């Protein structure tokens, strides 16, 4: 009785109720952000997310996310900048995460992101140490903070316990607190509380999203190389490709 | 009679409802945010909108705004990235009109903007055609929509009418509208329409935003050039100056 | 293929995710009224309403409601206000009802309530003509105002368009409007337009609200007769019963 | 140098940005709402809170207050509850507080009030021993809750400290918490915490609030005692008078 798919009608009350909270809470969502693109589950083995529900408070790896914004910025930069254009971008995205659901570990090559937690609290995983880019040399300002280690029983997803053992530091961010800066080429996960009595709303802002999503597959490319182009990197395999489509019946 | 600094109360009663205001609108106005670099008069012209205060709906150029993020993202950027790094980078900020008074007519070289209308209604003025950079090629991909012509009847203020000449094209932007993308390279200014019952509040997510303010000097640069770089171009002189100091008595 | 309850996952994620919009827009609500009372379906028939789901915009009556105040104000009431105390009292309450739902056809004796819409559109559907009650002389004021005519292409709950043959007058609110006031003995009902993209939130703040229900069921009554009173008369008997009690499967 | 009136752009910037913030918070604010009565002064002595400022944290009594709604209630009643309608009706209103002002200490004997912090803290100062009613015997059912002692350094209206003596009781309020009485017949106060980053902001939902203010000057009456009814009696005299009238200049 394993779950590989989600109903039509779980899938439009999760993310109808999710774009109302959005809207509560003052985030600009538009009709076409509330799309099928927009409830996430990484892998087929994560759709008995929806065997209890969003609300049981089990480990899985689901989320929504509506994208307000995702503008390249290309407009007006001088032609050299053109190689690396794509680490610059404007993305503007709310994230809801229910009780004890996770965004998996992942990192960007050319995303750097910042949280703002809007409801609930964020428990974010993640690795102090950046990832090296092979014959590449790469700039170093500030860094990550090193943060604080685990706190004692945290629930991982079934059977990917292992896919979060280098992100050792843990933050926990609340609303109000500074803004949160999450490096490129960081690993990092984060989760809402399995006791949290509300969903996890976070505004993220970041660079440039290059995503070849279900509701992205049809845009128009800025520069050559971007088109198709994926900046996810997922420490599990089954989230990497589940990330981009969502199987509706 | 002409007024050239703001009392200290003035100063504090200006800064510290917008916060407050901000505050219930979910912002994350820290205390550091809450300074005295916060409330932005663009000329010592301009302080003449405390003759009557910032109820009267007169037109002014004055404003307040309280950034909670201003990231230069040069952390793992190849390091031939850096002479463009100054074009990337994250900024989001809030940003507090009071009825009739405006942001003045500018542009920047390096940043790119986006508003998001959290309170009240925002009139954009800009200049749907970019401008030149003597030398150096550009790249293209959107550009900026036409938008409407003014509405009439807009006032100006007093000695600065000319300043705004060239932003021929308007959009007056609501709460719940698509993000607006204001490209770089384009000469913008924004209002609060005179009759508001409320202050205008805007949220701008843009790329790094270069400005050697009070509350500026004291920082590190993540790289050689950025040091001191101002990239805030206003038409009016007078503009320019006052951006970067208040004067408080 | 007539559902007859709701399963306990179904009336958990309706309650909890209708608490969480409730505390999104800022709404006090504590552990003890997200209970199993909150969720109300006005009748078996009525479960069908979980058939397709809240957000099938599908016309059946059941809401939500989270009661956060139910003073009775008898303290410091002379003696001789006893028997009258009963239409006085404080009672806050927040109400959701999701697209095409409605809260059915019913009037109170006692109770006059108020509406302030925080979230979606409400369309009241009343009867500008109180009842009377026989052998009993009833004081006037201002009555209630006659609005408007239906709109046309209501559709309404089947098997139960009959209920609202005598509620003629119909005033459609939005948030910010004045407070509107529903006298005691007046029929009313109300629901969320069909084509809402959120759920309907709706503050009513009322006299005493004297209903045993469920939750109800265990507390002290401040006079005599006020022990096991209810004040609701549905126009549908079906609904008068399943108010009181939701069966959770 | 002693105040003794407010200019009329301090009132309107006073209330005006009051407003805005209420209206940020989601109370419906009418036009209406907003006039010369909103800003309250108690006593000509205190109009030296404008001599600093409502940000400067001194106490003095003084704050704004915002009606939705003051509804009788009276219609549908039975003409017996004639004399005692008085204790019931509906009143909803917004109440903000600057940083170490103080509503002052006053007892109503025919309104029952509740609060609900909406921003900031609310610090209530109360006797938890009801006041008699000469020759009339009263109910009782719940009185008040005993509270907890006064928190040390409490900085009282230089000339009223003694107006707070029986006020024993304390209890402090944040948003979220339950409801909170104020059951008539009870000496009761409060205030905005004097280090608050924001103005306490406090829904009070209550009973009829019979105040002959300049606001409330040509209304009819619903019952031929409420005429002129004051039902304020506050421990201070010269809270008593200008509490109906703000001398505005
Ligand atoms: O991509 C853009 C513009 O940045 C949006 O129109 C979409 O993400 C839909 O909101
Ligand atoms: O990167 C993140 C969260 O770290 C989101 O913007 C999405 O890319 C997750 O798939
Ligand atoms: O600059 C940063 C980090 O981006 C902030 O700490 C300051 O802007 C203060 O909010
Ligand atoms: O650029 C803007 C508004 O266009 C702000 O972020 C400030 O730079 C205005 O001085
Ligand atoms: O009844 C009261 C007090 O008025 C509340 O405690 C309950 O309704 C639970 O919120
Ligand atoms: O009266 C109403 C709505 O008219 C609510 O307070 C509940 O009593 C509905 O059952
Ligand atoms: O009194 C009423 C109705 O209750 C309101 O119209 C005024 O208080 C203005 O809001
Ligand atoms: O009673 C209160 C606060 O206790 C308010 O509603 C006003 O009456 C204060 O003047
Ligand atoms: O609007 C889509 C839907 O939610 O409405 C009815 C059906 O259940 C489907 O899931
Ligand atoms: O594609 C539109 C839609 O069906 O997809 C998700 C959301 O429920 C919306 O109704
Ligand atoms: O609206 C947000 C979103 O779901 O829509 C497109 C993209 O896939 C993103 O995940
Ligand atoms: O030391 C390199 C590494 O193993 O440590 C952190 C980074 O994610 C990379 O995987
Ligand atoms: O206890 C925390 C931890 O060690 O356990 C699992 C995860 O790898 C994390 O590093
Ligand atoms: O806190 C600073 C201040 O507002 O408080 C008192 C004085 O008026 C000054 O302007
Ligand atoms: O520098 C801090 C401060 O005085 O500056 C502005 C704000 O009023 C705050 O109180
Ligand atoms: O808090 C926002 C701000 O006033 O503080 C620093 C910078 O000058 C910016 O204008
Ligand atoms: O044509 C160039 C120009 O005059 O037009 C718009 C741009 O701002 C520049 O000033
Ligand atoms: O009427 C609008 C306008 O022509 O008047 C002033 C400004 O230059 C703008 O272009
Ligand atoms: O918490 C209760 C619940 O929602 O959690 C799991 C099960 O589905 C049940 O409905
Ligand atoms: O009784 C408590 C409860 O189970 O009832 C409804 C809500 O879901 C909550 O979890
Ligand atoms: O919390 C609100 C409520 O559901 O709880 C008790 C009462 O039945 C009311 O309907
Ligand atoms: O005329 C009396 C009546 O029929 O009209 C309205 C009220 O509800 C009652 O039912
Ligand atoms: O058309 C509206 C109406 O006449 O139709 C049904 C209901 O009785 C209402 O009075
Ligand atoms: O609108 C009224 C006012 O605020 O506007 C100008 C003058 O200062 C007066 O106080
Ligand atoms: O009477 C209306 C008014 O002048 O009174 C107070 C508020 O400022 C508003 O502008
Ligand atoms: O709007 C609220 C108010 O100021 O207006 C009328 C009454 O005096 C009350 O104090
Ligand atoms: O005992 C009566 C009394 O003195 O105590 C409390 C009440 O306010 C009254 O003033
Ligand atoms: O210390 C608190 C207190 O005793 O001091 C003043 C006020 O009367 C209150 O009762
Ligand atoms: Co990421
Ligand atoms: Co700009
Ligand atoms: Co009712
Ligand atoms: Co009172």
């Amino acid at each position: 009785s394993a779950r590989t798919s989600i109903t039509r009608r779980e899938y439009d009350e999760w993310v109808r109720e999710a774009a109302a909270l959005g809207k509560a809470l003052r985030y600009p969502i538009t009709e076409k952000m509330v799309n099928d693109s927009a409830g996430i589950v990484f892998g087929a083995d994560q759709y008995d997310a929806f065997k209890n529900g969003m609300w049981s408070g089990e480990p899985y790896e689901a989320m929504i996310i509506f994208e307000s914004l995702n503008e390249p910025a290309v407009d007006g930069l001088p032609t050299g900048a053109a190689p690396y254009a794509e680490y610059s971008g404007l993305c503007d995205k709310l994230m809801i995460v229910h009780p004890g659901k996770f965004c998996p570990p992942h990192h960007h090559g050319r995303k750097t992101e910042s949280y703002e937690v809007v409801l609930g609290e964020m428990e974010v995983f993640y690795s102090p140490t950046p990832s090296a880019e092979s014959g590449v040399e790469l700039l170093n300002f500030s860094g990550m903070p090193v943060g604080s280690p685990w706190p004692e029983g945290v629930a991982l997803p079934k059977g990917r316990e292992s896919s979060y053992e280098k992100l050792t530091s843990y933050v926990r961010l609340r609303a109000g607190d500074p803004k949160f800066v999450m490096h490129r080429k960081h690993l990092h996960a984060f989760r809402c509380p399995p006791d949290s009595d509300v969903p996890l709303v976070v505004r993220q802002v970041s660079t440039y999203s290059h995503e070849p999503t279900e509701a992205a597959a049809g845009n128009h490319a800025p520069i050559p190389s971007w088109l198709g182009m994926h900046d996810n990197d997922f420490v599990s395999d089954a989230a990497n490709t589940g990330r981009l489509q969502t199987a509706i019946s």
